[PDB]
């Protein structure tokens, strides 16, 4: 792959690993009853997957152009993953709101 789409790749998995500890900052505050905290949080988590979301739809379009069938279905793969992370993170702010 080219240094571009590897740089790309590098910031996804950087980012997820920032999502991760987010979620799991929220769910341990929503826990000790710190309600503030966990919606801040959870923005914040939206905030960081919707970046992901961009630049793995990046990286798939640099793959796509480049041929590359292997990293295409990796970055198609990834993409899935952020929707579904941003669908249980939109999920658990809306129940938060509610709280």
């Amino acid at each position: 792959m080219s240094p571009e789409i590897e740089d790309l790749l590098k910031k996804i998995l950087e980012l997820l690993e920032k999502a991760f500890a987010l979620w799991a900052e929220a769910k341990k505050a929503l826990a000790e009853g710190d309600l503030e905290k966990a919606i801040s949080t959870l923005k914040e988590l939206i905030a960081t997957i919707e970046e992901v979301i961009v630049l793995t739809k990046k990286a798939l379009e640099l793959a796509e152009k480049e041929g590359n069938p292997e990293i295409v279905e990796q970055a198609k793969k990834l993409l899935d993953l952020a929707e579904a992370l941003l669908e249980a993170a939109k999920a658990e702010l809306a129940r938060a709101l509610s709280l």
